[PDB]
């Protein structure tokens, strides 16, 4: 078995190999990369998304969210209250102003201690799930906006055409900016590329170990747990890397920089920090390997979770047990 630890792979395609994105996926997932839950993929030196990001400070974020922490340090949930909308342009600005800005510190290790000493003290603000794409129209490899889409993939394996669309969504960042424990919504792909500013730490579980992160995970959200059967897809809950190793549980972490995309597997769990001001894409994707992680998806039925108007094809047609009463959640 490759990559039989589990550890995040690093992959330096040749332009030549960067054509053919499902071949690539495949590849990687050949050298074991899947193993991990999540992989980094530097692009070729030749490639670009697009020319300048001279010209995006007019994009809207018409929903900023302020992430207010509840609990202790290494063990705490967010809720997102909603701000006034607000220009990227401006929202720069604030993440640059001295209330928000990045700390002084040594190396990408003192900074994720400083996050994790620090985090809940603050309400960082952090533009996020915002339809859009920053691709160039010509770029032609690895283009987020220019995938194969999900309904055809289920067609392809399948047999079946569906409604739904599949695009991608816009995140702006700033200093403590925070993603929450989760994976994917049924348990999908996704990729996401870091189009400029400063970096992403991300933590993940292999997928083969999900289980225990959902153990753990109940024994810490013990109310949120009694609550729904499939709490971290409220994704709200974060678990620190000291609290993870104290009980055991399996992970890696690394940081994507600028310029870079990491992919996350079926059913890899992940969350992670912004280091500062910056700006991702990302989408999600599917596989003939993705199905059956598709089948065995939970749900959230207690209705918090809330999910796009495509996921419904997905739960009717992998699911048709579970879609009645999740269903019932989403209405
Ligand atoms: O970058 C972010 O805030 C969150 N993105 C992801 O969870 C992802 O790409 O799967
Ligand atoms: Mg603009
Ligand atoms: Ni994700
Ligand atoms: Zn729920």
């Amino acid at each position: 078995a490759q990559n039989p630890n589990c550890n995040i792979m690093i992959f330096h395609p040749t332009k030549e190999e960067f054509n053919d994105f499902d071949k690539y996926i495949a590849y990687m997932e050949s050298q074991g990369a899947h193993r991990a839950g999540l992989a980094k993929i530097i692009p070729p030196k030749e490639w670009k998304a697009r020319e300048t990001y001279d010209n995006i400070s007019e994009i809207l974020i018409a929903t900023p969210l302020q992430q207010v922490a509840s609990g202790r340090a290494g063990v705490f949930t967010q809720y997102h209250k909603k701000k006034k909308a607000m220009t990227v342009g401006e929202y720069r600005h604030l993440a640059n102003s001295k209330k928000y800005q990045t700390p002084p510190h040594q190396n990408f290790e003192d900074l994720e201690r400083k996050y994790w000493k620090n985090r809940i003290y603050n309400s960082p603000i952090y533009g996020a799930d915002i339809s859009g794409s920053l691709f160039d129209e010509n770029t032609k490899q690895w283009n987020l906006g220019h995938l194969g889409t999900i309904q055809d993939l289920l067609e392809k394996e399948c047999g079946v055409v569906i409604e739904g669309v599949n695009t991608p969504y816009l995140y702006f960042g700033m200093w403590k900016t925070t993603f929450a424990w989760h994976t994917e919504d049924m348990d999908l792909y996704s990729i996401n590329y870091l189009h400029l500013g400063e970096p992403k730490t991300w933590y993940v579980v292999p997928p083969e170990h999900g289980q225990r992160l959902e153990r753990l995970a109940r024994e810490l959200f013990p109310g949120s747990s009694r609550g729904c059967g499939a709490f971290l897809r409220h994704k709200v809950a974060l678990i620190s890397p000291t609290v993870l190793k104290e009980n055991g549980i399996p992970f890696n972490r690394i940081t994507q920089e600028a310029g870079e995309f990491m992919v996350t597997f079926p059913y890899g769990y992940h969350a992670g920090f912004n280091h500062g001001f910056n700006c991702a894409e990302a989408i999600n994707f599917a596989t003939p390997r993705w199905i059956d992680y598709g089948k065995m998806a939970s749900q959230c039925s207690c209705g918090e979770a809330r999910v796009t108007f495509s996921m419904d094809a997905f739960v009717r047609i992998l699911q048709p047990e579970r879609y009645d009463l999740w269903k019932r959640g989403q209405d």
